[PDB]
């Protein structure tokens, strides 16, 4: 006798198969064909769990196209609805809107959203952070959890009521209940591994981010499925006995353990694999999916302006070793509403820049996360601290500067490389780490290290996000309520001629 377990993570509201970069695009991804894969290849086993595992609720352009027009979560929780999941997991995104919006989503879905870490005031956020069932005479437990490091990323007015506990700890003091009342153990963690699951070698610095490896070396025999995300990672492997699974993001593949019986009637583990999301001739989507994607197509065409010259980014890598047209738009258009000596922000991936006609979709590429901005007063030493972070990002490989090996694995943080504008500098890459930048000048004035400047960081870095630990507590000058793309389409609006000042100004070499 068997029982399948499949799961996602890190859907992001991909739900369509594509990733938006064009109206037309079709690519073998998202939940709708996901869970095509799941449907089909559940029927074999004889009995089958479906697992979300967290950050479902924000990341792509559906998602930013609902809070633009309902402001609900509705027509995405309607696709999660349909598909008849038992359980899922919190992820940190799905903080990125407050807590109402959260707890009205969970309201909304029809299978209980398990976190035994996160507490609102003396009891879980959540109903419920452990789930019991039977598989003949075998009791399965399963325990939800998510990463603790919440507050190092989030608005501040978005969890003031919370508590955030680690994962670790939550897990071994349920341990013991959970191995007196079940015979399988399932931990379902929105988090993932700071050591390399082989060799225990550190990954990332040991933050709390990420505690999947110590959870593992302390308490594997005792756990039987290890599911996680968060990272974004494809893994599918044996930890000891321990079926350990990270079914990568935007539903580009699925994760599936068998459990099967002896002879004895235990539940042991069969297999731990991931299965790819491809294409397939019994594939459709129905009418009414298909009139909604119309609708957001036609949303993401919307023209915002026409420019009189182009400033696409042809080469990412290009457009952070030196200042680009596009990036010091972006710098300017941050100065110009936060009045501040010094402004940045990171390339994100999906950036291209603008051509001369913006639309809607290249406004949410270049900006695609939900963040506001902060003015915050800082010494001149903080300044330097802050950009030394940053070229942290950079590495010599074979005597040229390439991205670090840091900034690339186990998952890319593009998004933690700020090019700053309103001061100049130099980053010599050959030099460790922490003493790389030089040259810093602010108005025709070396920075005084001593002297007090202010700087307009999105509210992402003011809570230390990144590990720019720095701007924390750092005085409030301005708490500027408007998320990048808007602040972006309000510049484009009200700036016609386009006459943008050179404000980026530095360069990276060895
Ligand atoms: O919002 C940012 O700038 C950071 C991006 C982020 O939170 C993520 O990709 O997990
Ligand atoms: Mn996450
Ligand atoms: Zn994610």
């Amino acid at each position: 006798s068997n029982i399948a377990f499949y799961v996602v993570s890190d859907v992001h509201g991909y739900i369509f198969p594509t990733d938006f970069t064009s109206r037309n695009q079709y690519q073998p991804m998202g939940l709708l064909l996901a869970n095509h894969v799941i449907e089909q290849d559940r029927r074999q086993y004889d009995q089958s769990f479906k697992i979300d595992n967290g950050d479902f609720l924000q990341g792509s352009p559906f998602c930013n196209y609902l809070i633009a027009h309902s402001g609900s979560s509705q027509p995405l929780v309607d696709f999660y609805n349909r598909m008849a999941f038992d359980f899922g997991t919190l992820g940190n995104h799905e903080f990125n809107y407050g807590l109402p919006y959260l707890k009205d989503t969970l309201r909304r879905l029809n299978y209980p959203v398990l976190c035994a870490n996160i507490y609102e005031n003396d009891s879980t956020l959540t109903d419920n952070g452990v789930k019991y069932f039977q598989v003949g005479d075998q009791t399965v437990g399963v325990i939800g959890l998510t990463t603790q490091f919440i507050p190092h990323w989030e608005q501040p007015e978005h969890i003031q009521s919370l508590t955030f506990h680690s994962a670790f700890e939550i897990l071994q003091q349920y341990l013991p209940e959970m191995k007196r009342h079940a015979d399988i153990i399932v931990v379902c963690y929105h988090g993932g591994f700071e050591k390399d699951l082989e060799s225990g070698t550190p990954t990332e610095v040991l933050t709390g981010e990420n505690e999947g490896y110590a959870m593992l070396e302390a308490f594997s025999k005792d756990i039987d499925i290890f599911i996680t995300g968060h990272q974004h990672r494809q893994i599918a492997e044996r930890f000891k006995q321990t079926a350990v699974i990270q079914p990568g993001t935007r539903g580009t593949t699925v994760g599936r353990v068998v459990l099967s019986t002896d002879e004895y009637e235990n539940l042991s583990v069969e297999s731990c694999e991931l299965l790819p999301v491809i294409d397939d001739s019994t594939f459709t989507i129905d009418e009414d999916d298909q009139h909604l994607r119309k609708q957001l197509e036609d949303w993401l065409d919307y023209e915002i302006t026409t420019l009189p010259y182009d400033m696409t980014i042809n080469h990412a890598f290009e457009a952070r070793v030196a200042p680009h047209p596009f990036t010091n738009f972006m710098n300017y258009a941050l100065l110009e509403k936060s009045d501040a000596d010094v402004a940045c922000t990171a390339l994100f991936d999906s950036a291209s820049g603008f051509k001369q006609v913006v639309t809607m979709r290249d406004v949410i590429n270049n900006y695609p996360f939900p963040n506001t901005f902060k003015v915050l007063a800082v010494s001149g030493a903080k300044l330097k601290e802050a950009i030394e972070r940053s070229a942290e990002y950079f590495d010599v490989k074979n005597d040229e500067v390439s991205v670090s090996a840091d900034f690339l694995e186990p998952k890319p943080q593009h998004f933690n490389y700020d090019i700053y504008g309103g001061v100049s500098y130099t980053i010599h890459v050959g030099r460790p780490k922490g003493q790389r930048v030089s040259n810093m000048m602010i108005q025709g004035h070396a920075v005084d290290l001593k002297q007090t400047y202010t700087i307009c960081v999105n509210n992402y870095r003011a809570v230390g996000g990144g590990q720019y630990d720095m701007y924390i507590d750092a005085p409030v000058v301005k708490d500027i309520q408007v998320e990048g793309a808007q602040l972006l389409i309000d510049f484009l609006s009200n700036n016609n001629l386009m006459r943008i000042p050179q404000v980026v100004d530095f360069k990276v070499e060895k």
